[PDB]
């Protein structure tokens, strides 16, 4: 595979409302088969669901089928927004990768929240909104006072080799760490 194709599901958590969401499928994790990468129509985050044993999930639908620049991956940047009041703010962040099978975006991350992200960089830098500044994958993953979280390392940046994405058990977002910095400190593995 479902790997390009364009799907819609229910979610459900616990006794909670059933909610219906549209999305296409990015990439099949090969460390992990049953992780599919997804991006849904309008959220701008990159989810990762097993689909194949996430009991939320509910009425898997293929939907009918319907769908240089590199030199901004790496590059740290500033990444202009339009707010819920009209005024315009800033993340900075990185440029990580060309995003695959929707491949007009990218991957990118940000100091603010370092989970995985993916805009059409090049119309917002058309736009005015971009400013472009001057062998552990597979393994599992440990944080942790008393904080035990679990995961794996499920791809590796291949333009900033110490960074890494990582799927934690107990959520559905993809981290993002720089291992040499503070914020991947409490970070073992295995
Ligand atoms: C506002 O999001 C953007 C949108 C809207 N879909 C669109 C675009 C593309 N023009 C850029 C956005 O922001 C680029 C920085 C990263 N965002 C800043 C932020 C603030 C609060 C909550 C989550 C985020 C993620």
């Amino acid at each position: 595979n479902i790997v390009g194709c364009r799907i819609q599901h229910g979610w459900k958590e616990g006794n909670g409302p059933v909610t219906q969401w549209k999305g296409t499928v990015l990439d099949q994790v090969p460390v992990n088969p049953s992780l599919y990468l997804i991006k849904y129509d309008g959220f701008d985050c990159v989810y990762g669901l097993e689909l194949n044993k996430d009991e939320r999930v509910s009425a898997l639908e293929v939907l009918p089928d319907r769908v240089l620049a590199d030199t901004m991956i790496g590059k740290a940047v500033e990444h202009m927004f339009e707010t819920e009041d009209g005024s315009k703010d800033e993340w900075r962040g990185m440029v990580l990768a060309r995003a695959p099978v929707m491949n007009t975006w990218f991957y990118i991350t940000y100091e603010k929240d370092p989970v995985l992200y993916m805009y059409q960089l090049l119309d917002d830098y058309k736009e005015g909104d971009l400013r472009i500044m001057p062998s552990l994958v597979g393994k599992q993953v440990e944080y942790a006072d008393g904080s035990k979280r679990t995961g794996m390392v499920i791809h590796q940046v291949e333009a900033k080799p110490s960074v890494y994405f990582i799927k934690f058990d107990d959520d559905f977002h993809i981290y993002v760490y720089d291992l040499v910095k503070t914020s991947a400190e409490n970070l073992y593995f295995q």
